[PDB]
């Protein structure tokens, strides 16, 4: 396990829209979303962590309990509500969304003072990373 806690900035993306078309998502938004730098607000607490995703456009908002199953609602994505569970990997943090699209899921991990996030869903693969700046 590592820790978490900090305010981070966009760095890089990659392959988000085929991402999110993987999802069902209108290609204008996609399009919009690709192009925005988002910011990340990780505050973690023992196993309870708040891992907020924020824009001006449009925010996303995860607070849960590590090793514990909880309903998902998207909103705001696509919309999905999946049986979501997030546990520790050795020092990796993984999330499997049980719902109606295949291999959804993504996977967390830190290298110096970056985030490293890969989302997957239905058999595609994005890649972010972060710079702790606060
Ligand atoms: C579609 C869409 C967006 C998608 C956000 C996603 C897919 C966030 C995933 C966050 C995770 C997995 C956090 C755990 O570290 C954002 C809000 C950027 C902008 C508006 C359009």
């Amino acid at each position: 396990p590592v820790d978490f806690n900090g305010y981070w900035k966009m760095l890089s993306n990659e392959n988000f829209e085929e991402y999110l078309r993987a999802l069902d998502v209108n290609v204008a938004l996609r399009k919009i979303a690709n192009l925005l730098k988002p910011d990340k607000e990780i505050v973690q607490d023992g196993d309870h962590m708040i891992i907020r995703t924020l824009s001006t456009f449009r925010n996303y908002i995860m607070d849960f309990q590590v090793g514990k199953e909880f309903e998902e609602d998207l909103t705001g994505i696509d919309d999905r509500k999946c049986m979501t569970t997030v546990s520790w990997d050795g020092d990796k943090l993984q999330c499997v969304q049980k719902g109606e699209k295949e291999g959804r899921g993504w996977t967390q991990w830190i290298e110096g003072d970056e985030l490293h996030l890969e989302m997957r869903a239905e058999g595609v693969t994005c890649k972010q990373v972060f710079k702790k700046v606060h």
